[PDB]
């Protein structure tokens, strides 16, 4: 059910479109947030996601914290996809503005390996502070499951295409 999208790879495909859009017409199994440890989803595409689900994902996600403490940096957890999805993935890639190290990345992108299928951000990118350019080629480089990429500037969706 994905469409528009620029197949990169075998198995990596890109579009530019706002994820909670895109999840909304999909509604598919698994759509990524590029969260933090604390699962605190209060700004970029945590916010939102959250946003769009009404605050069910922080109420959820802050049941999930209280019962079992804050996620790894490159680590992720499986919780509802509320109106957005079957699950989301809550994924957690290295934020560059708090000096988290760039080769958590990798770390972060094999939990995408556990899905036959997702929709996901670029991770670290954004107000996360790492390079998109190198958030993509860590992408194409690790993860080997179908993944629908959603890249919500023009400038950069461009940018990363032709430059790939
Ligand atoms: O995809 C990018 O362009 C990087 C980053 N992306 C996201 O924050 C992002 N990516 C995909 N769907 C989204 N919905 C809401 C936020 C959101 C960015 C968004 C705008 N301005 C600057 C960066």
């Amino acid at each position: 059910s994905f469409s528009g999208y620029l197949k990169l790879t075998d198995n990596v495909y890109i579009k530019n479109a706002d994820i909670v859009e895109e999840a909304k017409k999909v509604k598919p199994t698994v759509v990524v947030n590029a969260a933090n440890v604390y699962l605190k989803h209060g700004g970029g595409v945590a916010g939102a996601l959250n946003k769009a689900t009404n605050n069910a994902m922080q109420v959820e996600s802050d049941d999930y914290i209280a019962t079992n403490g804050p996620l790894k940096v490159g680590g992720s957890c499986v919780l509802s996809g509320h109106n957005l999805a079957k699950h989301c993935l809550h994924v957690v890639g290295p934020n560059v503005n708090k000096g988290e190290d760039i080769q958590l990345l990798k770390s972060a992108y094999e939990n995408f390996n556990q899905h036959e299928v997702l929709l996901a951000p670029l991770l670290s990118a954004g107000i996360f502070g790492a390079d998109p350019i190198h958030s993509l080629r860590v992408c194409v480089d690790t993860v080997r499951t179908n993944v629908y990429l959603a890249v919500f500037d023009k400038n950069l969706y461009d940018k990363l295409v032709s430059s790939f």
